[PDB]
């Protein structure tokens, strides 16, 4: 009973194998408020852990990468933080702590569900998962499924098992694969050449984010980030893509998110507007999407052509842009050393992520050298006010 691992699992395993195990983990959570039966919710979690054999999967690195379905889940952790004056701040520290805990991917549960009670009305349902099992979207799918089971609304047939698409590959045809490999082989050598990590945050009113996003949400970010770095030829960025929407794969719980590398051509810009940069950002992104090649396959290729050297595989695209009452729980805060430690930094110098916080969006910036966030803030206001008007000189 050993299924072969998918291409995104194989790809991530190439760098995750020598990285600290906690690097593969992420934490998200849903906050429930009202009269909540803990035992009923705990039973609901077990039901979901059962219905999705993917959640009970361990990996076997021997003669290739393989998936192994564990019989017993042993993944439901129950905590109570009522003794703390600020239960919500503790719940964040709890999930972060469990996220940073070293996990044996061949033995231990790689998807942990946390049932954390904060008060007499508030309960947080959190998930701490290995990225080779659950991507960004799948984490909330699983969390949503647990609450569905709580009300008896969970139907497993509504979801599509990952087993059906584990063998799936966007480049199944060889003639297509060769063409994509060629397209990137010609462009990788031409890519232009480009301190401790510090975090800065910019809270954006939800209304501001919607008017900017709805017109692609991370594309407004990519355009404006590229713009500011231009002000301080072309600039190369990295962003994720959900293959569910792009390739019309079903509502599948599993790893179906990949990274694409695209370039924004900033050549002739003089007093550019949001439309100007949006046009050039979209042209670079769609060009990369049309000629899609898996990020791990791109990395391997760039290494052979001597463009980059491990582990600095992202040096030539060192800008990353990401993305009873029930609401998201501190998403902005959940979105994430030693002597002679193993250096596995990919070379990304500007990391930009966006997470919810109340009815607001929070932009979390990770840099390796503030003025950027004041720049984005002004540029965003301008982009909504008049996308044809020149951005700040």
């Amino acid at each position: 009973g050993l299924r072969r691992a998918s291409f995104l699992q194989r790809g991530a395993w190439r760098w995750l194998r020598e990285a600290p195990p906690a690097a593969a983990f992420a934490a998200r959570g849903l906050l429930g408020s009202g009269r909540i039966d803990d035992d009923r919710l705990a039973a609901a979690a077990d039901e979901v852990l059962d219905a999705f054999p993917l959640l009970r999967v361990n990996f076997v690195d021997d003669d290739g990468l393989w998936m192994r379905t564990r019989e017993n889940a042993d993944a439901l952790v129950r905590s109570d933080l009522r003794g703390h004056p600020d239960p919500q701040a503790r719940c964040v520290e709890l999930l972060r702590a469990d996220r940073d805990r070293p996990t044996d991917p061949e033995r231990d549960p790689l998807v942990r569900l946390h049932l954390v009670r904060l008060s007499e009305t508030d309960v947080v349902l959190g998930v701490v998962a290995h990225q080779m099992l659950l991507d960004a979207r799948s984490r909330y799918m699983v969390l949503g499924a647990v609450w569905q089971a709580y009300y008896g609304r969970f139907r497993p047939a509504q979801y599509r098992d990952f087993a059906e698409v584990a063998d799936f590959h966007p480049l199944d045809r060889e003639t297509v694969r060769v063409a994509r490999h060629r397209w990137w082989s010609r462009r990788l050598p031409a890519l232009p050449v480009r301190g401790p990590p510090e975090t800065s945050r910019l809270r954006v009113p939800g209304s501001r984010w919607q008017a900017l996003t709805e017109p692609n949400g991370s594309l407004a970010m990519a355009a404006l980030t590229a713009w500011w770095l231009w002000t301080q030829d072309s600039l190369y960025l990295s962003t994720e893509v959900d293959l569910r929407d792009h390739l019309q794969l079903g509502s599948v719980v599993g790893p179906l998110t990949d990274r694409v590398v695209f370039g924004v051509d900033l050549t002739g810009l003089r007093e550019p507007s949001f439309r100007d940069l949006m046009s050039r950002t979209q042209a670079g992104f769609l060009d990369a999407v049309v000629h899609y090649l898996p990020y791990h396959d791109v990395v391997d290729l760039a290494v052979d052509l001597g463009v980059v050297t491990p582990p600095r595989v992202a040096a030539r695209w060192d800008v990353a842009v990401h993305l009873v009452s029930i609401e998201l729980f501190r998403e902005a805060d959940l979105i994430g050393d030693t002597w002679d430690g193993t250096d596995t930094w990919d070379g990304t110098t500007t990391d930009l992520s966006v997470g919810e916080l109340g009815e607001d969006m929070v932009i979390v910036l990770d840099q390796r050298r503030s003025a950027l966030l004041d720049g984005l803030d002004a540029a965003m206001a301008q982009a909504v006010a008049d996308p044809s008007a020149p951005l700040p000189h």
